[PDB]
């Protein structure tokens, strides 16, 4: 119906986004060209369709967009706790909760009943303690990379608590749409933003 | 059955020690605290029972106990290697062992016939090659670290033999709480006896 | 049919490979023996035969043969990179794009339609993102890897093409010889070779 529309457009948007990552940044580990190549991998089995399940109020549930995200947002962590100059055992730890928020998340769109109710609370208590250290760095980079955590990161579980992943009040494609315009500012608009002074940063400690 | 009740327990017990890790230890890495959350994930999905398979003599088998294993006892095998104080290198190799026995392990349980077999056999040399370099360790913690890999560690290797996973001697709730007594000596005793040498060990080689 | 042969090859040749390699070799981390002790466990569980998939022309799929790529030959990537001193952040880039191309392969294989055409070309894509910088390396060590990049990885491709994972011009038992052969080439006769000059270069830059 709508949705093959929704997945259609990441796929082209983020094979967009590859190529200019990989083209325009320096020819050494591109984090940008990472994310978007992971994104595209994780529209196409979205939109080939053979993992969804049943969500809420009779939506549907692409689960292994969340199990993606643990690949992909690790990436982005490791980039933010880097600009935010943590330490590289704090960004070890920062990774690994990235890893567990989002194991975590898709096991709770998955899954019904408690299970679903018991997998949120867990993924979103580690997602309190992977945030708090990042929105009370006293970093001055803390406030250029805030508007991603506060307005990026904490807009899924919002969305997920309205999508069919959680109580279903939004429809499947509507809840498409809202995820897709979140990747588009956390994986794409994030390095327009933040590539230079990352670059920078990253060139003046290591 | 009684089963419920057992992973229940597991559920109540890692959540108290996740939640007394995270705020008694130091506000960084933390793997005690990893090691227990993991683990709650873990005895969430058993709990759920939709990755039960059929076991020995009548028994059931959850194989996916032995793959988040995988992921909380390289964080385990971490803290042990570098508490031997093993090179970075060997810590590597180690952590890697750690990973092959597990999965291995997860397969000889969930498969049948020769296949059971040659899966534990080759899950048992890669365990033979972890724990030499830890039992003939020179360093003078070695001692401290042989009672958890001779009573933990290969504690559960003869348990999955007993167990449905091999030869099905014991039922599935017998060696459910023999799992989780040896879950708690491994990951929870294990911090309780060991975490101020092995945080002033590694205060003074990093 | 004659394809168990093929496994039963397989599984005989690399537990000889495994043994050599570890007793041979320094007991360290020694990727020789884990890249061919994973590939033991690959033909295990190809021999098994739980996850085989309908391919092309009548033809069969293994595709948990390229998942099980994505972890052992990003231990040969490792080498590879570091035999021509690639820095440590391309040394890790290199890896992530090993990942992609035996992941996205694995998909390529399963899938049918546009989703195998797409799956290739984006797995394409990242091959020649990853071998680009290995062909054109000043390294002096660069025509000595050359042979294995060309004649062995670059051989998959084709083969899979070939192969029922592809096109299925040839069936699935000679693609599993040919697929043998091409792993002896790229796992064993790898380290035959370049051991001791990656060996020896190996301990100058590190
Ligand atoms: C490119 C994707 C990004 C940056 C995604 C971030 C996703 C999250 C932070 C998701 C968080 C969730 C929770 C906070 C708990 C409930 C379930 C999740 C996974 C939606
Ligand atoms: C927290 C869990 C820990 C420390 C678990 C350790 C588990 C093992 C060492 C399991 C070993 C096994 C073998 C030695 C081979 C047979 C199969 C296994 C996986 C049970
Ligand atoms: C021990 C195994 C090795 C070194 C395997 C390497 C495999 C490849 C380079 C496979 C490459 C593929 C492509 C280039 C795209 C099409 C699908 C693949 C995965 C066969
Ligand atoms: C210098 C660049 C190092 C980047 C390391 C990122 C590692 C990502 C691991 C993600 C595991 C899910
Ligand atoms: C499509 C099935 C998704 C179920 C989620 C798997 C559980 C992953 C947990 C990872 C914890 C680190
Ligand atoms: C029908 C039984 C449902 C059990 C739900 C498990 C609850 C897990 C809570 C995890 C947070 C402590
Ligand atoms: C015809 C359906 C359109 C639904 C689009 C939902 C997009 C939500 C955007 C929320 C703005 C922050
Ligand atoms: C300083 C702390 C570093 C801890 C590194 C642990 C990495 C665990 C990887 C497990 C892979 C299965
Ligand atoms: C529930 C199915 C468990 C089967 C085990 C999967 C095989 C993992 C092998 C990992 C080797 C590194
Ligand atoms: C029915 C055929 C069963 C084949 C069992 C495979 C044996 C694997 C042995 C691994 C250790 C060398
Ligand atoms: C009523 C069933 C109780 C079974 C409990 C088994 C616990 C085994 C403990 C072994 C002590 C080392
Ligand atoms: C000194 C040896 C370090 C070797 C690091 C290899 C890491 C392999 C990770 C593969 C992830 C799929
Ligand atoms: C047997 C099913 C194989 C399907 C391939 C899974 C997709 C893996 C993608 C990994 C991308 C990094
Ligand atoms: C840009 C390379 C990826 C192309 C993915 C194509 C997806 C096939 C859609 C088939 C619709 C029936
Ligand atoms: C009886 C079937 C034998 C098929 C063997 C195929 C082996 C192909 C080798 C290609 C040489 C490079
Ligand atoms: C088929 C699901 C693959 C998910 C890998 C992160
Ligand atoms: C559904 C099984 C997940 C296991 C991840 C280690
Ligand atoms: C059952 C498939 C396992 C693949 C792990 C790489």
């Amino acid at each position: 119906n709508q949705i093959e529309i929704v997945f259609a457009a990441g796929i082209a948007l983020f094979s967009v986004a590859a190529a200019y990552f990989f083209w325009a940044y320096k020819k050494d580990f591109n984090s940008a060209f990472l994310v978007s190549f992971i994104t595209i991998i994780s529209y196409i089995l979205m939109l080939e369709g053979s993992l969804v399940s049943a969500g809420a109020r009779g939506g549907e549930v692409y689960a292994t967009r969340w199990l993606f995200y643990g690949l992909s947002c690790s990436l982005l962590m490791y980039e933010i706790a880097r600009f935010l100059r943590k330490s590289q055992s704090e960004i070890v730890f920062l990774m690994f909760l990235t890893v567990i928020v989002m194991g975590t998340g898709g096991a709770a769109a998955y899954f019904e009943g408690w299970y679903k109710i018991g997998f949120f609370v867990l993924s979103s208590v580690a997602y309190v303690l992977l945030v708090y250290p990042l929105l009370t760095s006293v970093s001055p980079n803390r406030s250029a990379v805030a508007k991603y955590i506060l307005l990026g990161w904490t807009g899924f579980p919002i969305a997920f608590l309205l999508a069919p992943d959680g109580f279903g009040i939004i429809t499947t494609t509507t809840a498409a749409i809202l995820y897709l315009l979140l990747d588009i500012f956390t994986k794409v608009i994030f390095y327009f933003d933040l590539h230079r002074k990352m670059e920078v940063n990253a060139q003046k400690v290591l």
